[PDB]
């Protein structure tokens, strides 16, 4: 029978999308999240999946037992300590666990607790720090990953006391392959004041580029350090526009900066770069800002999918 998957801290459902891509015999029995905005997006894309809009800390052991899950997929931002407290009390321990977190987690106290708990329960595990660029995706998103399997023999690729920086046994695609034809360029052009203020601090990429900076939840609202911006103007070079800036009045610098036709990648384009399927979308009521915020909290579906494949077989 198919594995019963519990999806905690579900968000827009990146774990569920990764589960479907992995092709393994499994189905999400319960997705859990308190955020009503994330949940409307999740339900919209996964209308037949049980979604529990509840605090994870408030879920009792009985509720977890009734779910009878064989795999936990989670991206914890208390609720986490509760999960750890619940594990040794479950009538049926899940055979699989996959956790995603941020760089630095691998040295944290919380991580030390997680590993102690899972080791005490008989799980073989391996930690990783992976970015989508390792899979030929032109977008950086270095994240922590822990895969664990309930068995006696170590995973074949195990490296004790080490965090693996690559997938166990790239040719990067261009950004053009992830752009949407129907993108309303004018709508996404960076505004004048933002161009001038952040002019020298932008990471400008062209469609033929095979890299882009990590997108944060603030992308599209805050300029600096939140993700690359796209040059849509052809037959103009960034270098020539920037050379022209010294000695021009601020209004003149803006005129020059607008020529590059720099625009934000759209929420759908970020979802594409994150590996979300073609049909993935958002309800009309979800604002562009909410879309960027939700995607910023999500994960790269392709990376997790490959890790699920590794963990399962
Ligand atoms: N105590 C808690 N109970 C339930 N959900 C929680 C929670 N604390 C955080 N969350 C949710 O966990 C998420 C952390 S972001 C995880 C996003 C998800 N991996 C994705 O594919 O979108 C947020 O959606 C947040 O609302």
């Amino acid at each position: 029978e198919p594995l019963r998957v519990l999806e905690l801290y579900s968000g827009v459902g990146g774990m569920h999308h990764a589960l479907r891509e992995s092709c393994i015999p499994a189905q999400v029995v319960a997705a859990i999240d308190v955020n009503t905005v994330a949940n409307e997006v999740y339900k919209y894309n996964f209308p037949h999946t049980q979604l529990l809009a509840k605090t994870i800390e408030g879920i009792t052991l009985e509720e977890f037992d009734r779910l009878s899950f064989d795999m936990i997929l989670m991206s914890p931002p208390n609720s986490f300590l509760h999960i750890l407290d619940i594990l040794p009390r479950l009538q049926k321990l899940p055979k699989y666990i996959l956790l995603e977190n941020v760089k630095g987690f691998e040295v944290s106290s919380t991580r030390d607790l997680l590993i102690q708990t899972i080791e005490n329960c008989g799980f073989q595990y391996q930690e990783f720090l992976l970015s989508p660029t390792s899979l030929g995706i032109p977008n950086s998103r270095l994240r922590y990953f822990l895969i664990a399997k309930l068995q006696s023999e170590p995973l074949p690729f195990q490296a004790p006391g080490q965090v693996l920086m690559e997938f166990p046994k790239l040719s990067v695609k261009m950004l053009k392959d992830f752009l949407e034809d129907d993108t309303d360029v004018n709508q996404y052009l960076l505004p004048p004041k933002s161009l001038l203020r952040y002019a020298l601090l932008l990471d400008i990429v062209q469609p033929t580029c095979r890299r882009s900076v990590c997108f944060t939840k603030g992308y599209g609202s805050y300029i600096e350090g939140t993700g690359s911006v796209l040059q849509t103007a052809e037959d103009v070079q960034v270098e020539n526009i920037y050379k022209s800036l010294t000695n021009l009045s601020q209004e003149e610098q803006i005129t020059k900066l607008l020529i590059l036709k720099l625009r934000y990648f759209t929420p759908k384009e970020i979802a594409n770069l994150l590996g979300f399927p073609p049909e993935f979308g958002f309800p009309e009521k979800i604002t562009v800002k909410q879309r960027y915020r939700l995607l910023g909290n999500s994960l790269n579906v392709h990376v997790v999918a490959k890790l699920i494949k590794i963990l399962y077989e």
